[PDB]
């Protein structure tokens, strides 16, 4: 038969085993472990799945170099801004938690250690500031802090600087040897719709956003830098309101009354800055991402079926009770082969149910009480949906009407299939597993005596999608009427395989001929033990159910026109 | 067959316990919690439950429990009849309690990947062994004694929170005695879930 | 590692080490850069405003020496701006929708920025046509793609399209001009991948009085950017309109009198 | 033995002055090829009496711990199914013969206790759990070996 075969291969195994045991890798990423300095800790924490990171954005972006300014209370409230201005701002690095705040220009003051500055508690139990620290190639602003004050009101706005013409220190043609400094002129721009810092949309610059007007900020900003010793100082110079510009960029002079009058009570002065450093040590003392791989295993196991049997007379021949040997055959090939393989499926499609939710995606071994060890391979995914052809099947003529009903019909697969290739990750699963060639997700279609010649017939849009293999599975059993269920299957192996749909546990049985005087009467009788189960791996399938579909066929169903608002009635 | 599955697929060789009422009782769980069910073997009906755990010792024989009126009248329990390669705890329950509440759900952890009794080579050479530990989920819109929702877990599955339960245990099983145990070693849930699939702590408002 | 077994077994060979630098730096570091260059652009010129050359001081890009600054942003409603009559053809309208809209993108972009001039100017002895680059999600490149009867993706202009997996650019198409033919920097390109290579450093560390090997690689790779001219466009509500039909939005004469 | 909620983590219980004082320990911190029970500790009561008797389980066949052939590659278990006896002349705290068994011991009579504890362990990170299972009075034994009744008046 072709459904059973379909979704669950055909695995043979010899008399003299129990089972059949699975030995899997795992190729994992985390940072930072237990050790003995404060044994951390029960049941660890959590370890991440390399595979995860081609579909996730976070899992590998790590940084340990940056030296980011670190406040400590008592110590260094003097060279931070007061916080009375702008609260201080948490950042995350390694393992780390602590509070950040913008550095202040000083004009007259003492220059500050920016190597000193960034000790986070990570560096201190690993030494405090050695000789070999020595600051990158680079070092750049990122943003400015300019209060623009109307009537007393302030709003900050953290310019991003570190993207401009001008923001990366030069080394000097003269002076010292290691003296990097900072010549930064140029103009910085208020747009219409530049946000005040920590959201909100700039609310004092509305008069002149509203008529669609901008503001040129030029600044004059000066520094110097020591790459070997941390030292450097930084100033401002000047900072004034430059010019203002219209919709079409066309010079406005200030003296006009309107934006005279917008303009009074405008004081631009510079707060803070945050500069960029990357310690470069050529011994280094970070710890990196640390990757290992473990193994899970697992135990599949085959047992016994309950037995048939034919009794009769043992002293002549029948077709009366016992045609031929045949009847047992058919009857086991049934029992085997159908029905007990229709009901896994659906018992799978019910777990999914249970487990999954609709239609909602999990992260890689975000469950283990699903079965089948393909869930180290693939988010798990289970999705259903359902069409209504009665109200939504489109009608133009009573000729080509089977014809709509299959295009839409094959456009709701292509978009389940196509919508499953994408969130599951299956495709690139099929790339990296098998390396010899990059084969197409092989699609199985499995469904009833019914809906296929609704499926097939011509005009097909797109077969199942461009690219895509499919397979027809009919059955002729009542309980899977009027579905369709449909799930990745590769048709090219024959062995167990985590990206196998299903498996069939087999081994083979033979027929037991012999007299048994039991019950104190004498009959001929033919034993049949079936042993045999369905083993089933893969985590996906996706289902669709149809109705009224005799609805549709036998009444017209034409042009919900959607009469837009123009009968006054707002 | 061809059309219904049901004219078909019979049991004759399973063994499932069955209440004499009165020579096996103390092996099952207490009748004032859950009703007997009348389950069909051949042409026998009789009352079935389920076998509580072994809380204190006191192992379990399984071929005393499983004398069938069909297998009564075969006259004395065979001597040589041996349990099959397989033997899987086919349904577990659970109880959960609020405010003097009780509510029993079914949970099906059939076919599961850790809940089949495998060999174990450090004791004889006929014993089964069975090592369950893994987390039984609860259906946000499921589980209640076949599905459907329930009358505790209402907070939870009303914005769609999924409940695991963390479960320890441990059984033991001999293939030609007969003789056979099972304990549970810890239950408790541990992680509430959603649909974005990331858990939410055990210490939030709507959560504790 | 232990520094006293050879371990294939926890740490794989080379190749595991190599494909983890090779994903992060290629793709996460790129992706950073090219969302960030489009909030900034966003940030600096408002929407769809061009501005006079060499008259926006204070954004990266040599290009601004050539070409004038140009970002627009739109929005496409699959559900309520499709037109269908027959389910059969469903997906060729989304089609025709999607491409006349991304045509029309282009050629206002090539109205307002003059960058054929600066092209012309830039290479003599040849008159190259522009260039368009599209980068997308996993899903979307099969509804740009012909099936069937289906017009050219962007009329008189060559073109190339991008997948990528990463989920932020789901459901977003992004395009710019960009030379195809040029591996030396110009001012006319979109810009440049500064790359330093790194070689490989094994050896011994005492870490808090540990014995272990202990493997490093030090990237040196800088993004740069060089035209400020990108247009970005994002499509929502597909599968809905694909599984629910919409159908003939029609406007009354107000001949029933009501004006 | 914890049976509820956590279980315990060995590595972390080790922490001696003189680790503390050495910094942390080196990579893939290995427990021992073998786990054994040094020590059960079982409690008798008669009456409200309570006696700590210190029984050295250790060599006794079952008390080596063996890997599964399930879960992680590196969980390995522990069943311990086996008779403990307590005697007229072996080692137990208030010397070999104590208070609350005196009787018996006059008439000869020793007693053995059927125990079944089961645990699991990990050698990776250090964590594990214990649980005991099964313990009470099964048989006893006179100074011939040969198991009398419970039933019987003297021992009961």
């Amino acid at each position: 038969h072709e459904f059973a075969e379909l979704f669950y291969r055909t695995y043979i195994v010899t008399p003299d085993q129990a089972g059949f045991q699975l030995s899997i890798r795992r190729n994992l990423v985390w940072e930072g472990w237990t050790g003995e300095g404060l044994s951390g800790e029960k049941q660890e924490i959590s370890k991440r799945n390399i595979l995860q990171g081609l579909l996730d954005y976070t899992t590998l972006e790590t940084n340990s170099t940056e030296l980011i300014p670190v406040i400590q209370s008592g110590e260094n409230d003097e060279q931070f801004i007061d916080p009375s201005v702008l609260p201080a701002q948490t950042v995350k690095q390694g393992k780390d938690t602590f509070d950040t705040n913008f550095l202040k220009f000083s004009e007259n003051g003492e220059g500050f250690n920016l190597l000193m500055l960034a000790q986070t508690p990570s560096r201190l139990k690993k030494g405090s500031m050695t000789f070999t620290d020595s600051l990158d190639s680079r070092i750049a602003l990122k943003q400015l802090l300019i209060s623009v004050t109307k009537g007393g009101t302030t709003e900050l706005f953290a310019l991003d600087v570190n993207r401009d013409q001008y923001a990366a220190y030069t080394a000097t043609r003269e002076y010292n040897f290691r003296l990097m400094q900072l010549k930064f002129h140029t103009s910085l721009g208020l747009g219409e719709e530049s946000t005040t810092v920590a959201g909100a949309e700039s609310a004092l610059l509305k008069d002149l956003f509203d008529l669609g007007y901008r503001i040129e900020l030029d600044v004059k900003v000066d520094g110097e830098m020591n790459v070997e010793n941390g030292n450097g100082d930084t100033s401002l110079r000047a900072l004034r309101l430059a010019r203002v510009f219209d919709k079409e960029g066309k010079e406005i002079a200030l003296t006009d009354s309107r934006v005279s009058a917008a303009l009074s009570g405008l004081t631009v002065t510079g707060v803070g800055y945050s500069l960029e450093a990357r310690l470069t040590n050529i011994n280094q003392l970070e710890m990196g991402l640390l990757i290992d791989s473990d193994v899970q295993k697992q135990g599949f196991m085959i047992p016994t079926l309950p037995p048939l049997v034919i009794v009769k007379p043992a002293m002549v021949e029948d077709d009366k009770t016992y045609p031929r040997l045949e009847a047992l055959t058919t009857a086991y090939r049934i029992q085997q082969m159908r029905n007990n393989a229709v009901t896994t499926l659906l018992n799978r499609a019910d777990t999914l149910k249970s487990y999954l939710g609709v239609g909602v995606p999990h992260p890689i071994e975000s469950n283990l009480g699903l079965e089948g060890v393909g869930q180290y391979y693939v988010r798990p995914y289970y999705n259903e949906a359902t069409i209504d052809v009665l109200n939504d099947l489109n009608n133009l003529t009573s000729a080509a009407k089977q014809t709509d009903i299959q295009g839409l019909i094959v456009s709701k697969i292509n978009e389940m299939v196509y919508t499953a290739d994408q969130l599951t990750g299956y495709t690139a699963a099929l790339e990296a597993a098998f390396s010899g060639r990059s084969p197409k997700p092989h699609v199985a279609i499995g469904t009833d005596m019914r809906l296929p010649q609704y499926i097939q017939i011509n005009g097909d849009d797109r077969t199942v999608g461009i690219g895509y293999d499919y397979t027809i599975a009919r059955i002729s059993d009542l309980r899977m009427k009027d579905k369709i269920v449909m799930t990745f299957i590769l048709p090219n192996e024959s062995e167990p395989h985590p990206l196998q749909h299903g498996v069939l546990g087999f081994i083979p049985e033979y027929l037991v001929d012999f007299n048994m005087i039991r019950n104190q009467r004498i009959g001929r009788e033919i034993r049949l033990t079936p042993r045999y189960r369905y083993f089933n791996f893969l985590p996906i399938m996706l289902v669709i159910n149809v109705i009224n579909l005799e609805e549709a066929i036998a009444q017209r169903t034409a042009l919900d026109v959607n009469e837009t608002q123009v009968t006054p009635a707002s």
